[PDB]
């Protein structure tokens, strides 16, 4: 899959973007990847943030829908023009496709003034798309219409440039070191996966674990920081506080690496009663502006940028399963690295999931 390695860049902090093709001839624009949304949306009109967009007119393969549609994430929105069109990704597979595309016409706080991004490619499933679960996510689109795997997977490198690879239809060995441990998908809307027990420094915090996954825990390619649950990161805090005595920072904030406490998550594993851990280090979660980027949630465990940077992420949606593995870009020192380690005995891990 060497053709896909290096595939993604950003600025920090902005997001992970894939270059695409859409319409005949081919317009090329930069896509964010978001396992965290269901929808192909591009930009199509002249915002002054665009370095360029999506010119319907200059498309013969173009087919409109004559659908509006709207997606509010957890920040900015924008609304559109359904329609469809022929899709490729030039360092992707040697394939071309028709999926859906929103057209944007309006946006809040979507776009980012000094990005190098025009739209965003919802990685996600149906139940989440909008306006509805009938309009067909890129990558069921992708798997329909060719023979490319029903998988996909992120190395995503970080650095204020970043870059990463997503690789589509495999899994590329070379980007990863040791084995993969898969967890479990709950449920294919977002990326949903169980958290069962939270480590910081090898401590338990101790915690019933359905705070942990209270209401949700999904892995999001679109999220900066690791977001936790407020009374899971009011105790994450706690104990990060705790941990890191040795110097002492303002309420509000909330190189010495070994200062810094490693953060553990434990994920169901694919055997009953058998879970894995993956444990990131502070240059994981100390990202330069350093930025602590931790932060509470009311939506549930977001696991972004700050875990995915730690591993190779495989996004195996035929098995309905998520694997982790330590990355072989990832950023370490002498004594400490980011970890996949297993099995564990969990019990009652089915209980750690909220109804
Ligand atoms: C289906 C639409 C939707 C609606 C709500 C929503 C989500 C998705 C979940 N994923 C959010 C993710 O899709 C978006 C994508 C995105 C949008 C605009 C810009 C960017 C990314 C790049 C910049 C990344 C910076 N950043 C983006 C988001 C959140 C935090 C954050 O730091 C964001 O909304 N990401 C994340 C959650 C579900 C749990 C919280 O909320």
């Amino acid at each position: 899959f060497v053709e896909m390695v290096d595939n993604l860049r950003g600025k920090s902090g902005q997001g992970y973007y894939v270059e695409m093709t859409v319409g005949s001839p081919p317009q090329t624009l930069n896509i964010l990847v978001d396992t965290g949304s269901s929808n192909f949306a591009v930009g199509a009109a002249p915002h002054p943030f665009l370095h360029r967009y999506y010119q319907r007119q200059l498309s013969s393969t173009y087919r409109d829908l004559r659908k509006g549609v709207y997606v509010p994430y957890t920040q900015g929105k924008w609304e559109g023009e359904l329609g469809t069109d022929l899709v490729s990704i030039p360092h992707g597979p040697n394939v071309t496709v028709r999926a859906n595309i929103a057209a944007i016409t309006e946006s809040d706080k979507f776009f980012i003034n000094g990005s190098n991004w025009e739209g965003i490619l919802g990685l996600a499933y149906a139940e989440i798309a909008r306006p509805d679960d009938s309009l067909e996510p890129f990558f069921d689109s992708l798997v329909k219409q060719t023979h490319v795997p029903n998988l996909f997977s992120l190395q995503l490198c970080g650095a204020a440039s970043v870059g990463g690879s997503m690789i589509i239809g495999g899994i590329d060995h070379s980007l990863y070191t040791g084995s993969l441990w898969y967890t479990p998908i709950r449920r294919e809307w977002y990326y949903e996966v169980i958290i069962v027990r939270v480590e910081i420094n090898g401590q338990d915090l101790k915690m019933d674990c359905k705070e942990y996954n209270y209401d949700k825990s999904i892995v999001d390619s679109g999220t900066t920081n690791l977001r936790l649950p407020k009374k899971v990161f009011e105790a994450a805090v706690k104990s990060i506080k705790a941990a890191s005595s040795t110097e002492k920072f303002p309420d509000g904030f909330w190189t010495p690496w070994n200062i810094f406490p490693v953060i553990s998550l434990y994920l169901m594993g694919e055997v009953t009663n058998q879970s894995f851990r993956i444990t990131i280090l502070p240059q994981q979660y100390l990202r330069p502006v350093y930025k602590f980027a931790i932060s509470q949630s009311s939506t549930g465990t977001v696991m972004g940028a700050v875990i995915m940077e730690g591993f190779y992420v495989v996004f195996d949606r035929a098995r309905k399963r998520i694997g982790f593995a330590v990355s072989a870009c990832h950023v370490h020192d002498e004594f400490r690295t980011a970890a996949v380690e297993g099995p564990f005995v969990t019990l009652d891990m089915e209980d750690c999931g909220y109804n």
